[PDB]
């Protein structure tokens, strides 16, 4: 039966790891992973998740299942991250939160939910995103189509051909919007523009469906949910899906809620028993170790005090590394203004190079980077700073 | 979008336990649960895993992500739990494993990987089976067709009603045989019924596929994969979905595994590239907690050690539950005998009971069985033994 399966392309993002690892060259540099990195090169454990685990260390009794939606305060919680404390739609009972495994197990959850419980077909998502994004949907069976986005000439959100590729895309189609952090041109839509897109969301008819992995990125918790709050605002149907691996180093232990908000309680529950029904057949509960931490961590003030720092210092770790990168470069002989970097939000930020440009620096430098020009800005320490802006002026 | 949605049936094993939770009677008995229970009562967490858990909280530098096909000694360790450590299919490595999110977890990606990269349209599942078999299946576009397994009249395996059904059943149909404790009739082929299911399974041209999730808990951890092993000395290709939750008590960390072993080496590789590929539009990899605490424990020989103790006594606390639930019953004036209930494996077994027999147990009394009649003897304790069996007689 298997003698002739075909191969499987190698992934767009993590392939590049083992050319990487493998290639065991001298002082190196991986630009090309998707996880937050510290000073020294590391991706810690952070300290109140350790906290927190030992908490639950000397206080589990008992390993058994949990729910299919997971543990409750886990739900509430993240509801109230989302969407701000008192928020119409918690008090209404209006949103459902399902614990997953990560965000994207979330993506996939809404995704078997919306194909086998919905008239929906198609999922518009932006030219760029991340790359699994169209694997996830087209694995359920739905139509991936893109939207326009960014501006190759002048490094920005272009707003205009967002708009108008955005136009038709009939009604009951999902639009999909990266919520902060936009993986992978850490360009964002404004407030002004977050509105508009909210605006004409309603009038068209279009489901949103947030992607929210990085919040607290950007440029704080609230802040970053701004987005997602204007569009709940207009909204009676909606979808995030969110995922805790970046904010709470959480990575492996897959973390990450699909939350579910309908016009009112009564279908907002006939729906989510549907949703309970897809997680039933894919992974029956999901695991409680990561949420635990996750939920530990959000209740208790101490704790959630300490984490708070601790995303503040990973998030401005990364403003450093933006402001220090177009300073180096321009220092080193930049023969091009790199100013936008600082523009952009998050870990990532396309360079603009090109995928000449890009082999150029993993074949003759130490410098990985994804082939799309994809730099994480996590991978910069202000130790690796100077070779790298050398690579990257070398080949301008 | 969601007005109109429909509400979804309630599961036949979940809803069970809301009724019961909520019914508040007295001296109430619950044996339709699926989880190990021990004599008090409850379900703990196993020494080991604890022991194990503090090792990995002192140890656990980085909570970065896991490969798609997660821990590598994980992986082994399930190869050599399941097919012994001397098995060629092993030292050929013929059989690659992928950590999963529990054996349900295993099965659906199965059920992906053979849905998108295989010809298989039919799955076939004895009848009775345990309901989410269906569903995993169905949830992928899989047909399921169910084969004679169980005779209501004699308690046991009719063997002849099982081979006559799986005739015909076309070649590249997959087959799906419980490895040990059948759930829900605790009935097993005997060895030299699975030699002959093996044999007339490589004549047919069947794909079989193994569904382990309570390895250990019928006659011991070898002894309970005899039958996975001599299909796996006549086949080329196979695929086992186990779970550690039951054995391991680690029910809700989500642990399980998707092994595929292929006529070779090359085709193992090609094959499981696409598995790996199922994975990453799903959840995208797996969780390292459950596992990370099976791989400690059973690569240390120590932890091992008391791991096995522990298995053994929840094995023989089980089979003295079967034993003295006969007695007890023959004893309180049972009009029937129920000595085959001394012939079943694991947790479960159908009592011999109707519907209208279960409803008057749960009205009257309190004890809950699942409307099969499935009745969990490690919900049993030597304390509620006596009104347990006191209802069982008043509705004979
Ligand atoms: C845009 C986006 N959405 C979802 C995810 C998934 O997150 P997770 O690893 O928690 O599944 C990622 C992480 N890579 C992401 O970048
Ligand atoms: C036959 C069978 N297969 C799979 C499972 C599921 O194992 P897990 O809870 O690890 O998904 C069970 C028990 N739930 C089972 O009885
Ligand atoms: O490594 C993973 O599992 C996903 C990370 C990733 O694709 C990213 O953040 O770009
Ligand atoms: O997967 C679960 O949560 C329950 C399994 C079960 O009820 C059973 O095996 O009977």
């Amino acid at each position: 039966m298997f003698e002739n399966i075909t191969a499987a392309p190698a992934d767009p993002i993590l392939g590049l790891a083992d050319l990487f690892r493998a290639d065991e060259r001298p002082g190196k540099i991986n630009l090309g992973i998707g996880v937050y990195k510290d000073e020294t090169g590391k991706t810690p454990v952070l300290t109140s998740v350790k906290k927190a685990e030992q908490y639950l260390l000397e206080n589990e009794t008992t390993k058994n299942y949990l729910g299919i939606d997971g543990i409750p305060e886990f739900g509430r919680c993240t509801q109230e991250l989302l969407f701000g404390k008192g928020s119409a739609l918690i008090n209404d009972k209006r949103a459902r939160t399902a614990q997953t495994p990560g965000g994207t197990g979330a993506l996939r959850v809404a995704a078997d939910f919306l194909a086998k419980n919905t008239s929906v077909k198609r999922v518009w998502v932006s030219n760029p995103s991340w790359p699994n994004h169209k694997s996830v949907f087209n694995s359920a069976g739905l139509e991936v189509r893109e939207y326009a986005y960014y501006d190759a000439e002048n490094h920005t959100l272009d707003f205009d051909a967002l708009i108008n590729s955005l136009n038709e895309a009939q009604a009951g189609d999902v639009v999909l919007f990266h919520g902060c952090c936009h993986n992978p041109t850490g360009i964002d839509p404004t407030l002004e523009q977050w509105q508009t897109l909210a605006q004409l969301s309603v009038e068209k008819g279009w489901l949103p469906l947030f992607d929210f992995a990085y919040q607290g990125f950007a440029r704080g918790l609230e802040e970053d949910a701004e987005g997602l709050r204007a569009f709940a605002a207009m909204h009676k149907e909606l979808i995030v899906a969110s995922s805790y691996s970046h904010n709470f180093g959480l990575y492996n232990e897959r973390v990450g809620a699909c939350t579910l908000v309908a016009a009112d309680s009564e279908t907002v529950d006939r729906a989510f028993s549907q949703m309970k029904a897809a997680i039933r057949a894919n992974y029956s509960n999901p695991p409680a170790h990561g949420a635990s931490v996750v939920a530990t961590i959000l209740s208790n003030d101490a704790l959630r005090a300490i984490w708070e720092q601790e995303l503040t210092d990973m998030r401005q770790r990364i403003q450093r590394m933006r402001q220090l990168f177009v300073n180096t470069l321009q220092e080193k002989g930049a023969n091009r203004d790199f100013s936008f970097i600082i523009k952009q939000n998050g870990m990532f930020s396309f360079s603009g190079l090109t995928k000449e440009q890009v082999l150029r620096l993993r074949e003759e430098f130490g410098v990985y980077a994804v082939a799309s020009g994809r730099v994480n800005v996590a991978g910069m320490t202000p130790d690796n700073m100077a070779p790298l802006c050398e690579a990257i002026v070398a080949v301008l």
